[PDB]
């Protein structure tokens, strides 16, 4: 989860890797949308 799992369910790519810093703007907050 850091090669690309860490996306295909956590879609933290186009997310963790761009949002990954604080870009994306959130997709749709998803890490605060996405959050706990």
């Amino acid at each position: 989860t850091r090669h690309s799992f860490r996306r295909p369910f956590h879609e933290c790519a186009l997310c963790y890797s761009i949002t990954d810093p604080g870009e994306r703007q959130r997709c749709i907050d998803m890490y605060c949308s996405y959050t706990n």
